[PDB]
């Protein structure tokens, strides 16, 4: 029998858009590599390869059929494999529209814990690849399982890269009712205050899931009512499967605008056979238009977007994001924002390195190995995944992730080395040139600990990834106490030696081993602490031989022993401030709801938060004065007041979280003050836009309060602040965090996580992280970073600190003959015009080379339009200057993700409920461009 | 990456012959449309139409891969919703030996309780589409899953079909201990007696299962182990997988002649999705040859075969068959036998029905409806399927066959009715010519119940199937006692009446509403009797109109009186006389015991009086016996009929105690049969059973009863010096020997557990409206004879149970009728028979004007003096009203010329139209008119 699937949408009659996909995780309770290939079935039965293998096969067997893919990373590892004849066949398929990818990222990324710079990133590498094998542009944006969204996932990973639309499923429960009584689930986004209509988007809430209405699911397997047509057989049943059909619709029409809904036909790795899901979608298609009642059709997110524009009907608007998101009453997904705080951490520190390393390679001349097999690229690209960085996959998935990371991050390391031998010579340098360190945090480096021969120096180079000149401290442990720190001209520095402390001494013999393999010398002696000035995107270098109220600068903290005052006295801000450490219970259900807290959710016990106090050090110097701190055994803290800097740097260090009482426990910093914050605190989006949070308040509907902490956390990437007429109160992290205000004048930061039960949310572990050789709970450390200004002061070190944060110096070590060394070495260098700096409101995002000779350049204004008068305002970068030493023969302007030619992008309209090479950028602009030398 | 999957086999080398494989049930626990289209998958997860869809895609990605396919009524099922593009893909995967069809019969038969005719008839429905459609003749039996295996099995539906070879993975558990030691799994197989080497197959038994080795069975959503081969990705294990396939390969070597092995890649309902399983076979075979230890290769059953027949070998013999089937200590797969016994009669019943259907609508004229949708054809070919008609499917798939029989049976009725009037006229009549009645066994016709109109009388017309003329007592259910029987010419014919009895009175009411959704009207009063006298191949009609010792003949039985109960038969005029006694009993169910939980049911036998009539007259004297109130029997001597006929009423099998019940029919003798009986082979041959004995294999007796019983499809006897004692079934049957002089048959059984081999459900059977247990009627018949004079009543009464006479009736004024209709006739010469040792079992219209025809010789060498000789038949005489114009010998399943047919060689261990015949020969033939 010949099936009429050919059908299109038709007027007068309620469109059924069938969109059959198949929701692949890059990783989550198997790894990449596992879904893959199909092992580990007896964890969870899934194997992409066969969603490729048989969807291709059924689309080859009908020119109508569609489906939709979107995560490169499953699609390059089959890509690779493939046969030119079934390559060719994916060209056919691709350029007849029957395969379409939607997204087309390298994962879908969390929109909560995940970074605009990694998102654009792993964004660009799968939208680079569609563009090259397909000549194809993605248009609609896929979100179906992130758990809540991003006003920068609207504005900026939405219109920005020319997708004309989004689609997810999940928004807040409450939310939801509201929507569906509004007929508010779609909406036309406008995720940015500063670009308002310029970058919006039309979003899509599904009524519930992802996956099809209930008897609509066809996976092989399964026990659905398959559509029996033929009447050689008995039990044909055509009429009531159309009747199925059309009461699914009816019931999804009633809560939709206009006569077109979708289907999303799919679900968690299903198509592992696709023939059937299409046989029945077939008959279901070719049955239901001749019965003639509804019209349904093969669709794709983009089609139906088409329809959905083309008709008659107004959109409601919708502002701000879509956190926190809860699907129950006390099940808010909160606590994902600190989850997994050592893997967050790793991406955060690995993405500023990849930044770096990028940058160094264009310089040296490096070619890229983007596509290669367990390139950094891939590892940061699956990292965003939303159940990777976010920190809800299975510890074994998890391990995999930081697996494939370090095998990246040594390829780097590797890259960087042997660049800046070429570039520091007067390109082919071995990567033994230089040796870096990257456990500083526990205390362990080598080449600095390690002894100097005589007529030798400890070699520094400092490299400094910003487009801004920047002075820093350097802080290496050593064990002698008479070291000379010599600058490029000869001038001994200043330098200020600090104590090695039990704690650290503590975390170096147990971490080196367990990171390394084996067992280190004896913990250091000293830090040797000394200031290095370096140019924007440039070196200096540095040689290393044998010869009560705190705050060296203008901002000041009094302490007991804990703290209890902050204030500058150059500014003239001064709050009284109390900061603790603090956890809350874990709850593991109660007689109204078994619900517990877990990887994803966020459920403290109804208890308050039960209290850790000494001082163990006050420490004094010329570059730095510190505070050690001990709260209890497992949470210790040291206050850093460094020389030059405008904040405190406090580093926190909370492990092992004791659970042998039986009891979760959820740590906390909390800062308490005066100011009368009025229920507000700012948080930003993926790092980028501020948005004001109020306490227990929602701007789409009124909310039931029904977790007065948990629902007034929000992920932080960037940071959290507060104010009053007369103070503004800043806090920066170093990684993905969640924070809230829960009073006024106070603010806190969940630093560490440690669950005795699971969620009941399907990764089936308690969030129990343990490191073994004889195991423990895991340790982390950290900083963040604390400030006080004036009313329209704190913006700017908001940004400023955040991008150093972000961006740290790379420090290359290496021992030779200080006037040997200077004999064949420049001990200075800038690869910009030596008497050039970017503007203070811009950052160098991206910088690489590409295939060809092509190189990526993305320049960033980090100011929105309200924040800083002198800033905040438009501003130019000379591209000449940028790149002194080398002459632009080719600049385009291209997208975000860079698939398309920026002056060739075209928008839909919506009506809204409601209504030389210089480049200039206004605030919050980011422009990106390929340029050929 | 592209794969070396174009290996063959290589001379120095282990070769392990990778055969893909999906075993179908047609119908087990959901019905066969549900198996095909895939629903009810909370029963069990299957679909055949994904099994083919799959298949020819993962066929046409890569010329190498092979897969072979046996179900015809799944094939045909799903070949007639294919496009025209998918079906010329198909004649192409056919023709370049990439799908290969194994057995190709509409299913995969029972080899116990299924009759050799009907297991002709299936094959043939399958091997004519398969060389219609695609020119190939199946060179491979596949019998993988049947519980034992018949004689005729292995030499007629193995070498007479032209198979070279016959595969199937169950044997007793002992003999395949004894097969592993000696590296006798795989044989010659001499099945017949009279053909020996002549009819020889080569007999694969696999070492345990139909499916692959542990950790290659790769359908999806299985939990197997993928090789993973990309470096590119984590965890490569190339080198793990080849040597789980080495260690495999040898373990199955040291048990195996030769240097090739044989892996059946596959299990029940599996290539859901094909590419999961030739993904695997792909990078096996490309890695595996690429070490080079061993050697892999996509191949098929009928290549392997021809690998082991190109090797240096001897093979070990085989003859006789593979029954009983057992495969633990207490696990004989006996009960199966019996089980369903009202399905069975059902089927057997059905299949001499449409034998008469097909005789009928060629003579008159009537087109093949074979293909056509719930045609007989299709539900009798289901019903051979090995959980079908062996009674060892769900009680709600049994319902579904025996749904599909009555509609075929219906349409059936319809050409039988149309034919009739035709052919008796003086083709375009209505089905409404006549009408017929199929429920005698429960009093029901209305036809002949019915008052008859003055001045008209009731019309008999009786039909006989039968090459031989056949006179035989008719005997119809009527309400009034005066009525007279004229014959054609006019003579009023000598009748009996027979009152109705309280028994059958109170099956009419409870059955026919059961049947037919509505009481029926008042039972009948009395039976009236009379003798008819028909031509072969032709029809007598008659007029009806107002107007303690028996034996009416030769044989005579003497019953107690103070208890009832036989005691004595004795024939006076061959002087044959042997005391002999007959009861009924019942064994107790097993329900496990603490050593071993094995419980008797559908599949596996595990065990732990008065006379109320005697009635004599010159048609029939008749014994009714109450032996409880759910046993009853009447022991009937008719007229001119060399046996006695038992008809057992047995039901509902009382349950409530707890104990489950499997009741037997026991004769006992004292005759000498020093542990030897005889039984049947799928109706056939027979084979000398010995109790508690094995030839191929030292028995360990574990079950003196259940490993004792075989099936039978003709009847079971026994011999001393002096007597043969035999006795005839009317459905396939469970008989056994259990002491010297004693015959036993299980008649009907009911279980209250499940014997634990997959259908879930105790063997239960009830009719509900209030529910009860089911009760089976049927007859079997007894004789005695001299020695060597027992095998001519065996053949000639067999083939009369099996092929009774049609009647056919109407109401009409007797002259107007004899006016407008010939009274009599025969569509063979006027005064000619087949010889009394043949037997017409196919005549049947194909498309265009090919007509089938098959005949067969029913005695083995040694039987009869007279009729176990050489005979012919004259084909000119068999057709008197039609012309012969072409005349073809083809092969059993005639999808061959009969004279190009090729044997392989195998040495073996211990080494005009006038159609003749020798013993046991069949032969087939296609003629043009
Ligand atoms: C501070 O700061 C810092 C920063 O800096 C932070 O962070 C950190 O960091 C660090 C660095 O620094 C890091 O570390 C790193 O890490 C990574 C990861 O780790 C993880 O994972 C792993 C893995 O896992 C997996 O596996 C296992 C086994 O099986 C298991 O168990 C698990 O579960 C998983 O599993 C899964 O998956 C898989 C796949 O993958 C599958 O198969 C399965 O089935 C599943 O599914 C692990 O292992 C680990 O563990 C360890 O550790 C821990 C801790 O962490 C502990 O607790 C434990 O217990 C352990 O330990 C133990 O052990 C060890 C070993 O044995 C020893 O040693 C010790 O001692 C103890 O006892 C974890 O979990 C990793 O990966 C890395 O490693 C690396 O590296 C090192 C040096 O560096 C060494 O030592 C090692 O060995 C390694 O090496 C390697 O790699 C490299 C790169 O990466 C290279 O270069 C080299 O060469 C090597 O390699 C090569 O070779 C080899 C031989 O040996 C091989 O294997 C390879 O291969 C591969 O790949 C390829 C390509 O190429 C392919 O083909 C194949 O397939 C293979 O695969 C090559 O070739 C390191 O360690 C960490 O992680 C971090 N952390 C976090 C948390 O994240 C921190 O945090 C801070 N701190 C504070 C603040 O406090
Ligand atoms: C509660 O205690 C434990 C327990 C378990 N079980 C049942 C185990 C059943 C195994 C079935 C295996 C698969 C094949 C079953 N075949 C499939 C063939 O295609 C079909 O034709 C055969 O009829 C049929 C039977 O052999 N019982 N008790
Ligand atoms: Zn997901
Ligand atoms: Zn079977």
């Amino acid at each position: 029998m010949k099936y009429n699937t050919g059908a299109g949408t038709v007027p007068e009659q309620l469109n059924v858009h069938l969109v059959p996909h198949s929701h692949d995780d890059v990783g989550w309770l198997k790894t990449v590599d596992q879904y893959y290939v199909g092992s580990e079935n007896y964890i969870q039965e899934a194997c992409v390869e066969n969603v490729l293998d048989s969807v291709v096969m059924s689309l080859q067997r009908d020119p109508n059929r569609k489906f939709v893919f979107g995560e490169m990373a499953f699609f390059h590892r089959w890509w690779l494999e493939q046969t030119p004849e079934t390559k060719e066949l994916v060209r056919k398929l691709v350029k007849a529209g029957q395969l379409e990818f939607v997204n087309g990222g390298w994962c879908m990324h969390d929109e909560a814990t995940t970074h605009y710079i990694d998102m654009i990133d792993h964004t660009t590498l799968g939208h680079r690849f569609i563009q090259e094998q397909f000549n194809k542009i993605p248009r609609a944006g896929w979100q179906i399982d992130p758990f809540g969204h991003s006003a920068v996932q609207g504005y900026l990973l939405g219109a920005e890269l020319g997708f004309d639309s989004v689609h997810f499923a999940r928004i807040d429960y409450q939310d939801r009712e509201k929507r569906k009584a509004e007929k508010s689930l779609e909406v036309v986004w406008r995720g940015s205050k500063t670009f308002g209509s310029s970058a919006q988007i039309f979003a899509n809430a599904f009524p519930g899931h992802y996956g099809p209405p209930n008897g609509f699911n066809f996976e092989v397997r399964n026990n659905f009512v398959p559509l029996q047509d033929d009447p050689r057989l008995f039990d044909t049943n055509v009429e009531e499967r159309v009747q199925n059909f059309i009461d699914a619709a009816l019931t999804q029409a009633k809560i939709t605008r206009t006569n077109h809904i979708m289907w999303t036909m799919g679900d968690d790795f299903q198509y592992q056979y696709a023939e059937s899901w299409f046989k029945q979608m077939d008959k279901l298609i070719h049955h239901v238009n001749k019965d003639g009642r509804v019209n349904a059709l093969y669709s794709t997110p983009s089609i139906y977007t088409e329809a959905k524009n083309a008709a008659n009907q107004t959109w409601p608007l919708k502002i701000d994001d879509y956190f926190p998101y809860a699907d129950g009453r006390n099940a808010y997904w909160t606590g994902f924002y600190t989850s997994r705080s050592a893997l967050k951490d790793y991406v955060r520190m690995l993405s500023g390195y990849y930044l770096a390393t990028r940058q160094l390679g264009f310089f040296a001349g490096k070619k890229s190995t983007k596509y290669h097999a367990f390139d950094l690229a891939d590892a940061l690209g699956i990292a965003q995944h939303h159940d990777a960085v976010s920190g809800t996959a299975k510890q074994h998935t998890t391990n995999d992730y930081a697996k494939r990371l370090a095998i990246g991050a040594s390829k780097a390391e590797a890259v960087v080395s042997s660049s800046l031998a070429c570039l520091t010579s007067k390109c082919s340098a071995p990567a033994s040139a230089f040796s870096q360190c990257h456990l500083f945090n526990i205390s362990y480096c080598p080449p600095t600990e390690s002894s100097i021969p005589d007529d030798k120096s400890l070699v520094v180079v400092v490299y400094n990834p910003l487009g801004w000149s920047r002075n820093e401290i350097v802080r290496i442990p050593v064990n002698d106490a008479n070291l000379v720190v010599k600058d490029s001209s000869g001038n001994k520095l200043e330098v200020q030696y600090v104590e090695m402390d039990d704690v650290t001494a503590n975390l170096r013999s147990f971490y080196v081993k367990a990171y390394e393999g084996e067992v280190p010398k004896d913990a250091d002696v000293y830090w040797s602490l000394f200031k290095a000035s370096v140019p924007p995107l440039g070196w200096s270098t540095y040689f290393i031989s044998e010869a009560l109220n705190i705050g060296p600068g203008d901002l000041k903290m009094s302490f007991s022993g804990q703290l209890k005052r902050m204030y500058n006295s150059k500014t003239g801000v001064d709050i009284p401030i109390q900061q603790n450490y603090l956890w809350y219970e874990s709850s593991e259900g109660d007689f109204s709801d078994y619900q517990a807290s877990g990887a994803y959710i966020f459920r403290p016990n109804g208890q308050p938060p039960p209290h850790t106090s000494s001082v163990t050090r006050v420490t004094r110097g010329p570059l730095v004065d510190e505070v050690h701190q001990k709260f209890n055994s497992w949470i210790s803290q040291v206050t850093r007041l460094y020389k030059d800097k405008d904040h405190a740097e406090i580093e926190f260090t909370i492990g092992p979280i004791p659970t042998d009482d039986g009891v979760g426990k959820e740590v906390i910093t909390r800062m308490t003050s005066t100011m009368a914050t009025n229920k507000e605190f700012y948080t930003d989006s993926n790092g980028r836009d501020f948005l004001k949070r109020v306490r227990d308040y929602r701007e789409d509907w009124p909310l039931e309060v029904t977790q007065p902490v948990a629902g007034n956390y929000y992920p932080l990437n960037l940071g959290i602040y507060t104010k009053d007429e007369k103070s503004e109160f800043s806090v920066l992290v170093d990684r993905a965090t969640g924070g809230a205000s829960i009073k006024d004048g106070e603010v806190e930061l969940m630093l560490h996580r440690r669950t005795i039960r699971d969620d009941g949310r399907g990764v089936g572990e308690p969030l129990d992280e343990q490191v073994c050789m004889t195991c423990e709970g895991l340790t982390v450390r950290g900083n963040y970073y604390l400030s006080i200004h004036k009313p329209a002061a704190g913006s700017r070190w908001r940004r400023t600190t955040g991008q150093e944060i972000y961006s740290p110096m790379l420090l290359a070590f290496t021992q030779e003959n200080m006037e040997n060394w200077k004999s064949s070495h420049s001990t200075k260098g800038i690869f910009m015009d030596p008497n050039y700096s970017l503007p203070p409101s811009v950052a160098l995002i991206t910088l690489e080379e590409l295939d060809d000779g092509l190189v990526l350049l993305r320049l960033a204004h980090l100011y929105e339009p309200s924040e800083d008068a002198e800033y905040s305002t438009l501003t130019k970068v000379e591209l000449k200057k940028l790149f002194a030493t080398q002459k632009i023969e080719e600049l385009r302007e291209v997208s975000l993700s860079a698939n398309q030619e920026k002056s060739e992008m075209k928008k839909m309209k919506w009506s809204v409920e409601g209504d030389d090479f210089v480049v200039e950028l206004g605030p919050m602009e980011i422009r990106t461009f390929l340029l050929q030398f």
